[PDB]
């Protein structure tokens, strides 16, 4: 029906969503799930820092949506439409450039459509599978090994690699196939603005 979760907030914060939530029949989880329908942001007055349930969320196309949403609507003796309360940015996008929008509206067409991504080698700010599912989420096709991307012509293949995360080979991925070498990076601002950006500025140099 209705499930919620939450982030960047304090316990003191934590008590109204709590008490917004129990009020409106709602149900609350710490944990993004599949299931889930709402994640709710901290702001500025509708900007929000990056947490990883903010991508999820967006990954979703569910509701993402800022904190005043609610401290609003204990203000006014009921729930407010969600509609005319989502999160415009952070850091990728400035308060400029808002995301969720198409998330939430698109998905009959997603961002990575046929694409095939392989996270490649160590990874840990928002480890290997939730990365995965990430893009996964938005219709991208995922690889285990580079080793495994099935060209047939059609398909378009990518590595993303986290550059720091190995403590120098990382350059020898094009040593091994015939897909670029974004970075991480690549991934986030892809989907915070959920465009398909361009890797231009993302590829990492491939060493012959
Ligand atoms: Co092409």
């Amino acid at each position: 029906r209705m499930s919620m979760v939450v982030s960047g907030l304090t316990p003191e914060e934590f008590m109204l969503v709590y008490k917004f939530a129990r009020k409106h029949h709602i149900t609350l989880t710490n944990l993004i799930t599949e299931e889930t329908t709402h994640v709710v942001m901290k702001t500025d007055a509708f900007v929000c820092e990056r947490t990883l349930k903010y991508f999820l969320g967006i990954a979703g196309g569910k509701w993402v949506v800022s904190y005043f949403w609610v401290t609003q609507s204990i203000k006014e003796r009921k729930m407010l439409n969600e509609h005319d309360f989502e999160v415009r940015g952070d850091v990728v996008n400035g308060r400029n450039h808002q995301g969720p929008k198409r998330a939430r509206e698109s998905q009959d067409r997603k961002i990575f459509r046929g694409l095939e991504i392989c996270c490649y080698g160590p990874f840990t700010n928002k480890p290997t599978d939730q990365l995965e599912w990430m893009v996964q989420l938005c219709g991208a096709s995922v690889v285990k090994e580079l080793s495994s991307f099935t060209l047939g012509t059609g398909v378009h293949p990518i590595v993303v690699v986290q550059p720091d995360a190995w403590t120098n080979g990382f350059h020898a991925i094009g040593q091994m196939c015939e897909a670029p070498v974004v970075t991480r990076e690549w991934v986030l601002d892809s989907v915070a603005l959920y465009q398909c950006q361009e890797l231009d500025t993302y590829l990492i140099p491939q060493i012959p």
